[PDB]
């Protein structure tokens, strides 16, 4: 019913005291433990404080629960004011959510001795000594393997030796294989992230043909997943992290460049037909045939086979070249901004970020 | 002429009484409904309310009706701050003219019980289940039309069947032109709104085959109509909604860059002739023949039929290749900054906006 | 000595007598103009006016003349208070070359009456009705001009009755020359402004060929300033003088692109020339050779004409090929926000500022 | 204990005296260099100075040494408080290192008067009149020898009179050698910049010709390293230092293009290879064949020797074609923005910064 006064060195804040009487445990909320701020020859309480980071405290205990931050107060400083007022560790937690920074993820232990030293052994290769020998040795083995299988597809083997070459791999793909489906903290949540899910098709493909040789056109294709053992690498890359998580933020606005361009593919490819279809030296046989020439133009790839001859079509392939820039230029620059608030977030955001945030 | 003093949550405002009795209904200005606020023991109103947002509540009685808003204060607490004070809803509607977020348009209705079931049955695809059937019909009828088109400039065909499959099409051309042109509010709107007068060109250039069979240079154009089939799928996507007024807002900023090049294309032909005039092996006949060299290089798209081959010319091609970047880089910015001026004001725009504006 | 306050609607300012006493004009320094504005009840003035805009009307007292503007205050808030506190039109004029928009240039006059009727008739087309009837036949000369010298250098006819048709617009490039040649404020800033000078030499290189008829290679580039014809359509063009204060606000700009890349220019082809020069089919025959094949890989032009075959040169133009985006791309931003700024304020720009700033 | 009253020119600041006693050496600090400040009538300190900059000048003697900027007070206003409240060179040198202008480098003196006069008459070219002359015959000397280089690779002379043009320039690079040598302060950092290391190797390659003519491999990297004399123009050219820094502080991001694009010459590679395999004339050979076909499409140059026939390799290289640009403009944003973040500081930095910074 009654106010109360805070003078935040100099300048004076007044609200009810049930204002105050909402959080009762914090340190204007708790009448024991702002009793040393009176000042019984002005009747209020003066804190030596920050003054423009009061005006969001205040809000905090108005709105009912929402943290700010004004622009002129860092995030150094306006979290030791969080941490000087008492406002909780869920108030403190909620400084996370609005400034972006999430919370880390509490990861499950397989509540062992064997186990649990052999969790931390492969999958943090930063815990211990072979730990980062363990990932020195899983560099290799996907880089040897994506070398022979650009070997095997050489022309000076293919018109066994290599055999014994890439067995020597595969079982290094079943060694890191055998001892990660076990050893985890749940079985159901290691069928979860996919960057396990991706590597036992680097051991299916393989198995495939062993049960052929002891349909030709599987077989074809059952060497192509041999090219997604690149798809490895990204457990020994942060950047491909980034790159990963920049798709799987932009699922939309990729489909939105590939559906914009390809209003052009067909509307180029159709009036440039309807140019050069009166010449028997024209290459543009069909509207299906000028499709290549339509993908090429508008991303100024150029290749030279394709002609336009006709005065007609060398300006229908004018206003091909210059839509071409419109239709890739616009929805791209969503997916860069898209990859460095993930670029950013990564090699240098928790560095300025949690060192003052948790405590 | 006497003064009033209000006290937001201990910050002073000091104006005259006559203006806030400019604008008598509102809270400040109804002297019935701030005497609740008083206080008498300092002469003044006390409002336990957020301190930077009156700023902006007290410039709005000043200036007589223009209602800011402060970079600090977000929109879902500045909203707030107008409910409160009761600044009425021409007031209320003047902070989304300020922010830009426009009011909704309201669509008239053909006052039946018939013509208002089948207005809001295919207009609205979201009103009801065939509401929802309706339209994933909708996008076969021009999807396989588009594909049969093609199909028809295929030159396994060309070097009757079709004509049935045609017909299954444009008859379901005429079952939504049927349907719609009589169930409308007006049939002078209807003719306004130009995702409709683009839908009869596809029923019209089909009919003037059928009279002129039962003059060639026209044949090859009205058969060209039928690739703006393709334009209807405008309705539905919501992706060429934004493409459509990216352009339809820059007629202007579109005809800069057309003009930019133009002068380009004549400057380096007559400057690459100018040079390779002495030679009976080099290609460029005339300045009309050289535009086409011009818009390749500075597209950078780059054939490879056309050829400079003294050294005089391949300097002029140097500076020809380096200026197409420069004629082109610099009017395009201003077509994505609008580009996504209105790709965030339609997947993203009012979704925080007006879900606390208009109340 | 004494100090005086003034009250800002609740913001008490507090400043010495005699800094106020500096400016002995304006309404706070002058001591019979504030005088109604004087509360005896008080000992202070109080201004029922906008209470962050007074923290730069102090400022101005203070620091002896400097006019800034704070953030949250408009252009259209601050300028009249300005003209309120009635601080000069020196004051205001500090305001324009702050903020960034410059003064009116004051043109002078021939001090005549058919003078002065003749120089307003045709270098300010929006004067009168032949006003804009001497700009719509003004595009129409150099316009056919431009098209006769691209139809004189047809194949067509060089493989007189083109004598007639050019000189109906010499004597029309004439006809613009003679009637303001004289019709000027001075003959002397006449020859300073850029736009003229070089319109007269679309009649000095057609009279060289007059006195030659009646040193072969001086024939020819006395006919390539017949290309310079399309300089003339700036005078009826607003882009291009944007594009013309562009390069203008960017010479040192543009020389840094320059030179960037023809380091590349020098050490890709001399790189590709230690890989390539083992090949009797290459045909990298020198340096001064593959000068051209460098720029046209960095400008990711891509010919075809010319193509490195070894190992060693492929990844030689690989590494060429990535380094010509880092090349270019580096230096033109600046040159983008150098457009973007004369863009602005030419359309947009003297709309806002100065419909509210010069009264 | 007890607490002051700041009044800086209407606002109200309160603190402890015993803040401003950790700092006693300033203005406010001293008991009596503050003294005359003092107002007995009010019992407090009355400054008739800027409003919103002693807020910071308040947290100052908060925080204990932390010196920041409100963004509404410039640079040149707040480094007056500085000076006006006396902080001190070590409060004053902090508001470099937060604004981020770096201090100027001491160079260090050979303490002699020879040594002294030829340091500064070649390394420092804007001293005296011969060292703007020694600085306009050094660019000649590497501008000849990467001439004659270019004009040594000539095909009419290669398919001694070139020695003694060589050796002409040969000696001057061993003039400006040999007098840098042992005129500096140390020899120890003499071997650190690296702009003179890199000198030396302009006369070793050189000078193991003439120990090898008085092993072929070896004669040609031998004179290719008379490609690195291109290297020496960056002593005078401000361009290239602000280049290579752009390079410098991005090695790890040009590192993540290398990876992005290599993982899509590897994918692409294969992919086009298994749509292509199946015909004779299909120039692709091998993946090792295809990853020259890869590159040239991601980074649009397309050149047009190698070309996909069937259908499936045309929507292979579609899609090759598209993802070329997602794989190259995602990095390097952040390449021209530390371009720019090197150029501002170098030609515009210092002329508004340290004009009012060290004062």
């Amino acid at each position: 019913g009654e106010r109360v006064v805070i003078n935040i060195s100099g300048l004076r804040f007044e609200t009810q005291l049930k204002t105050l009487c909402q959080f009762p445990e914090t340190l204007l909320g708790d009448p024991k433990r702002r009793m040393r701020y009176f000042d019984p020859l002005r009747n209020e309480y003066f804190f030596d404080r920050n003054r423009p980071s009061f005006d969001a405290i205040l809000y905090y205990y108005q709105s009912g629960g929402r943290i700010r931050r004004p622009v002129n107060v860092p995030i150094d400083i306006f979290s030791e004011e969080i941490r000087f007022y008492q406002l909780g560790e869920e108030a403190m937690e909620k400084f996370r959510e609005d400034e972006g920074f999430l919370r880390e993820e509490e990861r499950p232990l397989p509540r062992r001795d064997f186990q649990r030293q052999v969790w931390l052994l492969f999958e943090y290769p930063e815990s211990s000594g072979p730990a980062r020998g363990i990932a020195i040795v899983s560099v290799l083995v996907i880089l040897i393997s994506i070398v022979i299988f650009c070997l095997e597809t050489l022309p000076e083997f293919r018109d066994d030796p290599f055999f014994v070459v890439e067995t020597l791999c595969i079982i290094w793909f079943s060694f890191e294989l055998l001892v990660r489906f076990f050893a985890c903290p749940s079985k159901a949540t290691f069928s979860r992230n996919i960057m396990n899910l991706i590597d036992i098709v680097a051991i299916i493909p393989y198995f495939i043909t062993l049960g052929t040789e002891l349909s030709l056109a599987i077989l074809r294709v059952i060497r192509l997943v041999r090219v997604f053992r690149i798809f490895k690498l990204s457990r020994h890359s942060k950047g491909l992290q980034i790159l990963g998580q920049t798709l799987k933020a932009s699922m939309r606005e990729l489909g939105l460049l590939i559906f914009f361009l390809f209003i052009g593919v067909i509307l180029f490819s159709s009036a440039v037909y309807f140019a050069e279809a009166d010449d028997p030296t024209s290459g543009f046989s069909s509207i299906p045939d000028a499709f290549w020439w339509a993908v090429v133009t508008m991303t100024t790839v150029g290749y030279g086979d394709m002609h336009p001859v006709t005065i007609g079509g060398k300006i229908v392939g004018s206003l091909c070249a210059i839509a071409g820039v419109l239709t890739i230029a616009l929805p791209v620059p969503v997916i860069v901004s898209n990859f460095n608030y993930f670029y950013h977030r990564e090699t240098e955001g928790e560095e300025q970020s949690q060192y003052m945030h948790v405590g």
